[PDB]
């Protein structure tokens, strides 16, 4: 079991790539260990960067063994809990382990309607289409409207409905092969657009 440099979620085991998910497994559903290992990581909660010693905004993670669960999925001991692990082919479909366990929703940015806030990051909604083959897991639906200044992105209150643009925001989906932190798809009017971290 080898974690990628600088990562607390992405690793290789028995020559296959996995990540630790945010899916907790109750202790009663955890069965035989499959791999014994012990790794301590220190993670800055703000920058999510690895540290060599703890600080005021750090969390210490003890990663300990891989187990088979009662549904034959695999999981990993993380501190006092167990979290399912999945192949990297599933990234974005299922969220990676959240540090906060030891912000996680989509909100149209209050200052610029062409942006979405997610996980403490800001995402720019592009004019690039996400094809049906790139479109992955359903995450949420906004079902919102913004009427905004076409140049500045500043929204206009409904009571007042300068060039103006109306966007009608639909579903949010993962993009296959990408974590949600990297990118996701947002339904704008009649098609899915690519949103990427700014």
């Amino acid at each position: 079991v080898r974690f990628d440099e600088g990562s607390y979620t992405n690793f290789i085991y028995d020559n296959k790539s996995y990540f630790v998910t945010d899916k907790e497994i109750p202790q009663e559903n955890v069965n035989n260990s499959k791999v014994k290992f012990y790794k301590l990581l220190i993670v800055d909660m703000k920058s999510e960067k690895l540290l060599s010693s703890s600080n005021k905004n750090s969390v210490t993670l003890v990663l300990n063994n891989i187990y088979e669960a009662s549904d034959k999925s695999l999981c990993m001991g993380i501190n006092d809990r167990y979290y399912k692990i999945l192949p990297e082919s599933d990234k974005g479909a299922v969220k990676a382990l959240r540090l906060q366990n030891f912000d996680d929703n989509f909100v149209i940015d209050k200052n610029d309607s062409r942006k979405i806030d997610y996980m403490g990051n800001i995402y720019s909604i592009s004019d690039t289409t996400v094809s049906d083959e790139e479109l992955g897991e359903y995450q949420d639906v906004l079902a919102e409207v913004r009427v905004f200044d076409s140049v500045s992105g500043k929204s206009i209150p409904r009571s007042e409905w300068q060039s103006r643009t109306e966007w009608d925001y639909g579903e949010i989906h993962s993009i296959r092969g990408k974590s949600l932190t990297e990118a996701f798809a947002v339904e704008i009017n009649d098609d899915f657009k690519l949103a990427t971290k700014v």
